[PDB]
């Protein structure tokens, strides 16, 4: 590429998410739904390097696979997309997707050799189109949890290893997506100035990286992509949806020189309403479905195209009460319970995923 990092490419679909869902859900599942789940296993969705140990096993061996496919003669050809997702002090509003590394103990450097890989990794396969989603939740929670303490002390980290990523991983044949939180998060009117200059700031001390394609909203959350009716639970927010939100962020953003296109997530947001009850809650939420399958036809100016970005049934934290990493946000009604660790398989979910899944 050339202009839309979607144009011209399919998206690899990977190994673990088809695997874990032919090796721990259909086995549970009726004839009908386990057809309509080997449908599901082959949808594209964003593999997550959430862990360390997966640059080197999984990232690299999923390059491998995409190698293969396209050298078999894919066409179009096949482009990896992943989410880089293991900052030290990670999730730091919230317990349930604390990560491996944290400040106080060398985490800044062991997350630069960490980008320094996958770096590497890219260098390797600068013929395989990679597509990127960096940190979801770590700018966003930048711009509106600065009141907790774990947000405010890796505040400063935050900044720096973000600009080391952006670039780092600045190569021709990578897109990268900043997360940008979604319309409910960084959407309301006294959050979207501050997301704007903190956004443009960050894109042009990073040097303005050619690789920086814009933002990614939604992921891991539920928002409609438009919607006539805004959801009472979205009340009194003028962006209740991600066209809302989108179309009031990117002339703020462009006016402090980012000229960001964007991606929206949409792998659990098929089923609208959903089941939340209140906006804020944000854990395995009740009455979702798969949405609008990855596609590069948006229709809309702004958004290059709309993709699963949350693999639909790994778990958003566990409801485990006496577990380290419980947050009380996956124990409400409006959370699926029992729930398994966050990343963990979550059957019941996945189920009612299938169920609800829209379109059909
Ligand atoms: O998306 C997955 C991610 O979620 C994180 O939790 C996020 C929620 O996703 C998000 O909905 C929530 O958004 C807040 C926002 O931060 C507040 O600024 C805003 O405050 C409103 C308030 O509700 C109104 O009463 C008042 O009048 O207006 C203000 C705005 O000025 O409320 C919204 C909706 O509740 O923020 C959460 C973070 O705190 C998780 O932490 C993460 O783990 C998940 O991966
Ligand atoms: C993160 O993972 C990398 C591998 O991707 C680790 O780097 C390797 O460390 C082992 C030592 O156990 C060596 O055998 C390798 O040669 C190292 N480098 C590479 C490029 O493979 C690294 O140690 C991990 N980081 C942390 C903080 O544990
Ligand atoms: O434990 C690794 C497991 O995690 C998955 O990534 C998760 C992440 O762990 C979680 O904190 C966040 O909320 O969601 C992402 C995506 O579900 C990863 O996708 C799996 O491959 C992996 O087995
Ligand atoms: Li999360």
């Amino acid at each position: 590429y050339n202009g839309n990092p979607f144009s011209g490419v399919q998206l690899w679909a990977n190994t673990y998410y088809s695997s874990e869902v032919h090796t721990l859900a259909i086995p549970s599942l009726s004839p009908e739904l386990a057809a309509k789940a080997a449908k599901v296993a082959e949808v594209p969705s964003f593999q997550w390097l959430d862990r360390n140990v997966t640059v080197d096993t999984l990232f690299s061996g999923t390059l491998a696979e995409i190698r293969a496919a396209n050298q078999r003669g894919a066409n179009p050809p096949y482009a990896g997309i992943f989410v880089v997702y293991d900052l030290p002090d990670r999730d730091c509003a919230a317990a349930a997707s604390n990560g491996e590394w944290s400040i106080a103990n060398n985490g800044a450097n062991n997350y630069k050799r960490y980008i320094d890989r996958i770096r590497e990794l890219l260098i390797q396969y600068s013929d395989i189109r990679t597509i990127l989603v960096i940190e979801p939740d770590s700018l966003a929670n930048m711009v509106t949890n600065m009141n907790v303490q774990k947000c405010s002390n890796a505040a400063s980290t935050y900044k720096e290893l973000t600009v080391y990523a952006l670039k780092q991983l600045n190569l021709p044949h990578v897109a990268m997506y900043m997360d940008a939180g979604h319309a409910g998060w960084l959407g309301w009117p006294a959050n979207i100035q501050p997301a704007a200059e903190l956004f443009a700031q960050i894109y042009r001390d990073a040097g303005r990286p050619a690789a920086v394609r814009g933002l990614a909203t939604n992921v891991a959350n539920y928002n409609a992509w438009s919607i006539a009716s805004p959801p009472s639970y979205t009340s009194p927010n003028p962006n209740y949806d991600e066209k809302h939100y989108i179309e009031a962020f990117a002339p703020l953003l462009r006016n402090q020189g980012f000229d960001a296109k964007f991606i929206v997530d949409t792998g659990r947001n098929g089923k609208q309403p959903t089941g939340q009850l209140e906006w804020g809650h944000w854990c395995n939420v009740k009455g979702t479905g798969f949405g609008v399958r990855p596609t590069a036809n948006t229709g809309h100016e702004l958004v290059d195209a709309f993709v699963w970005v949350k693999p639909g049934g790994e778990s958003d934290g566990t409801s485990d009460t006496s577990a380290a990493r419980y947050d009380y946000h996956c124990g409400l009604s409006d959370a699926l319970t029992p729930a398994p660790e966050a990343g963990q398989w979550f059957q019941a979910y996945f189920e009612q995923l299938l169920i609800n899944a829209n379109p059909p």
